């Protein structure tokens, strides 16, 4: 029913933009699919841990506010849940199945995401062990929904 990416930062980079969309595509047919992005909090690149934190708290917060309190929040973490393709899709149905319509999946920023959106998740999806910038981390999520549906679906893909 509806899928939301809510992001941090902009995407400056015109093959990224043109990749999200072409999914974005793929993906209308099956669900609503929404693309937020909240603003990045601008700041030196090296930092003491405590401007990491400021800077990760002004994100958080502005992500908290963009998220319903009857949302189903997915958030990725490099230490979370490590589905398969299948285990995902899933994850997804199962939830939907049970009611839940609403499904929110979020990426931080570069320094990643404050402990208050941390706690706000209601499941924890690792991608990879690996570091994904988040801008490609946004296609590579998008591929991944289109995925799950293709798999939800009983579709070649």
């Amino acid at each position: 029913l509806k899928i939301t990416i809510l992001a941090v930062g902009k995407l400056k980079e015109k093959y990224w933009k043109q990749a999200i969309a072409e999914y974005e595509k793929r993906l209308g047919p099956y669900t609503k699919i929404d693309i937020i992005e909240v603003p990045d909090e601008k700041a030196p690149e090296n930092m003491s841990d405590k401007e990491i934190e400021q800077v990760k708290e002004k994100e958080g917060q502005r992500i908290l506010a963009k998220i319903k309190p009857q949302s189903t929040v997915i958030t990725l973490e490099i230490q979370g849940k490590m589905l398969s393709s299948e285990g995902l899709a899933q994850e997804l149905n199962q939830r939907m199945t049970q009611g839940q319509s609403d499904f929110v999946f979020v990426i931080g920023g570069s320094n990643g995401l404050h402990k208050d959106v941390l706690q706000r998740s209601n499941y924890a999806l690792s991608f990879s062990k690996m570091t994904f910038p988040h801008q490609m981390m946004r296609v590579v999520l998008i591929e991944q929904v289109y995925r799950a549906f293709k798999i939800m679906r009983g579709e070649a893909y």
